[PDB]
């Protein structure tokens, strides 16, 4: 598949510095959907502003977790069936913390923003399409965690 190669090559750029890039992803996410901020409750306390989240070690560890799951999807781009049961359970976990299924479209747009800004002119419409399809497949598997 030509799409598989566009994903592996663009990911190579991002995965060199995962926290710096995941920081961009989450900064964009809170700019688009501020109501996601209170869902990160560590020690039963809420962040007041988005910049508060960037000083939290637990929050930064969640950024690392996110980037590792994407890395697993990229590594298995030819065979995403192998990640399916793990992703369903990851969906169930997020449902339990209070994430709505609709918020996964915002996450997808923030991922595309982070790729666009990192790759610049190397972010071609073919690259955008490849990532949209991969992200779509990941979301389909996770959405099984919301009962169906
Ligand atoms: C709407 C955006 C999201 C919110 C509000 C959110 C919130 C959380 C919270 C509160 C936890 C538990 C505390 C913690 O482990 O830090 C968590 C766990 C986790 N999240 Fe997220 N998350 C979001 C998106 C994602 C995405 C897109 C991925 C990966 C693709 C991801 C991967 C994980 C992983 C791997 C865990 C640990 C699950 C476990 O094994 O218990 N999360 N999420």
């Amino acid at each position: 598949r030509p799409e598989s190669e566009l994903i592996r090559q663009s990911w190579r750029v991002v995965s060199r510095s995962p926290l710096e890039h995941g920081t961009v992803l989450f900064a964009r996410l809170f700019a688009l959907e501020p109501s996601l901020l209170p869902l990160f409750q560590y020690n039963g306390r809420q962040f007041s502003s988005p910049e508060d989240s960037l000083s939290s070690p637990e929050f930064l560890d969640h950024i690392r977790k996110v980037m590792l799951v994407i890395d697993a999807a990229v590594t298995n781009v030819e065979d995403l069936s192998s990640l399916e049961e793990y992703l369903t359970s990851l969906g169930r976990k997020h449902r339990a913390v209070g994430v709505r299924l609709s918020s996964f479209s915002t996450v997808g747009e923030s991922l595309l923003y982070m790729l666009e800004k990192s790759l610049g002119p190397d972010f071609t419409p073919a690259t955008r399409t490849a990532w949209s399809r991969l992200y779509g497949a990941v979301v389909q598997a996770m959405s099984r965690g919301w009962d169906g």
